[PDB]
């Protein structure tokens, strides 16, 4: 897949206008996307947002003209009816065509504890297959029409979605480790992974997951978008860019105010064949970040 | 509360831009407000449409300036989590300050059976008893801080909303008999209800009700909005007066319904929508609602060429009613 540059917008650190003017300023500074994660629980700590997702995408999405729009990530297997995500995703997708995608996890407990969720969380194997189970679901309301679906967890009848584009929406998969990778590879559209481990997660283990669930499945590999949440505190201040990770509380962190030093550090997730770059940054002035990945980041990327 | 006259924007028969393009028009045409009904399934197999209602409300959100926005109306109680529900009009009353709220019911079974809802249907006492339950989580998350709810049907655990206007969002509630209506009384800061169903119902039924539950509640009844979703189907050409209406064909009686449908005398499809084609007779099919104490007035036009409905509307319609 091509080379992208995109926005990680921080729904826990700000309010819903300011976070939907920052995703509007995404697309104004040149990114290719823009992406939140779709938590419930505003955390204190975190900063004390929790603007909802879909709305986030929607305010966006009626703001703007090219950029792509998704989560990264939402669960779509406790709080959320599958069916009732396919729809919202749907229609989305109707009214920004080509720029929505669906990124799904399988799960954090402490959001879905908090909205309700009975009785002891789930081990992975489980949460891994309602994970598939509703992407399923979802991808067939988006292709038929009448679903009966009947899984082991979730159940439609004769449900129809005819408010979609053709072919449904993309979907992307988040992966930490290999099993859900070969998942991607096998199923997904996209797959979505997060910087900072040791580089041989990335060039030892999900790549080379995501690689033979493509074979396994007779695709061609190419075609899935590779994204990658690179953290990352840039500033020409040296200390404005030391001290806007305090937010934040191998190396996790890029943290750099030399931008061929930030490039060099971003070039191996490239290198490691991941195409989808995109960027969250811990500072209070998003805008200046966006501004500055602008000006001095992406002409350095574009150059390698 | 102040008389203001608004849009249906009917998700049943227009996909997603469409819609978004219709609500945006009913403030450029001087609308007050627009709402949506939230369903899942589409409306009807011919022609027929359900975009998600939260994404045509941010949508038209984004797009306007001073249109009041919202469901009418959303079941929040089998296919949603409330919790969540909460969060997402949350974030949109941040959104659209002043301009957003939650319209509810009590639900129908077509819909949750669709999204796989297991086992028998409830009956009334039980939807309306996990509708209150409902209303109520939410309310606590937006007025509290971190929240352990846990009633008959629903739960929260710690659960906050931080990014909510200040009191929270406005909560109306469709009533089609007293016991509802009450409740909206008591509870609502608006109440729903639709036209074209015999008089006595909103002047010796809905309307006495409501002011009885406000009483109850210690509460000022002018304070809560009394909507009514007008059915009216005005159209200057007479041939599309009545005959706009045929798409709503099964609201006047399976692949085999909606054959009988469109089989149905158009007359009998009209019957409960005001068909006009002369404005002074139109206002005064509508008057006697205004004349009830509802305040609100929706108005839902049966046809394709809803642009066409908003432009006669604002020209020959809303001028009379201001007269009144």
């Amino acid at each position: 897949m091509v080379i992208k540059f995109g926005y990680k917008a921080s729904a826990e650190q700000f309010g819903p206008r300011e976070l939907v003017e920052l995703g509007v300023l995404a697309e104004a500074h040149g990114m290719d996307s823009a992406t939140v994660s779709d938590h419930f629980q505003p955390w204190r700590h975190e900063g004390g947002h929790a603007p909802f997702s879909l709305a986030w995408m929607t305010a966006v999405g009626e703001r703007t003209s090219r950029l792509q729009l998704g989560t990264s990530v939402m669960t779509p297997t406790f709080r959320y009816n599958p069916a009732v995500v396919a729809q919202a995703f749907a229609t989305m997708g109707c009214l920004y065509p080509g720029r929505i995608m669906l990124g799904v996890g399988t799960g954090e407990a402490l959001n879905e504890i908090a909205t309700g969720f009975a009785g002891e969380w789930p081990e992975f194997k489980e949460r891994f297959a309602r994970l598939r189970e509703a992407v399923a679901l979802m991808r067939e309301l988006w292709l038929g029409d009448r679903v009966d679906f009947e899984g082991n967890y979730y159940k439609t009848v004769g449900a129809s979605i005819y408010d979609v584009p053709e072919g449904g929406i993309p979907v992307y998969i988040a992966a930490g480790g290999p099993v859900v990778a070969r998942y991607a590879g096998r199923s997904g559209d996209g797959f979505i992974c997060t910087s900072g481990k040791g580089m041989e997660l990335y060039t030892e283990k999900l790549m080379p997951a995501v690689a033979e669930g493509a074979e396994k499945a007779d695709r061609d590999v190419a075609e899935i978008d590779k994204m990658i949440e690179i953290k990352i505190s840039y500033d020409t201040d040296p200390e404005l860019a030391l001290e806007n990770t305090r937010f934040w509380a191998a190396k996790r962190w890029i943290v750099a105010s030399d931008p061929d030093e930030a490039v060099a550090q971003i070039r191996p997730y490239l290198d490691a064949g991941l195409n989808h770059l995109v960027f969250h940054a811990p500072g209070h002035d998003q805008k200046r970040f966006l501004e500055l990945f602008q000006r001095d980041l992406a002409p350095r990327l574009r150059g390698l």
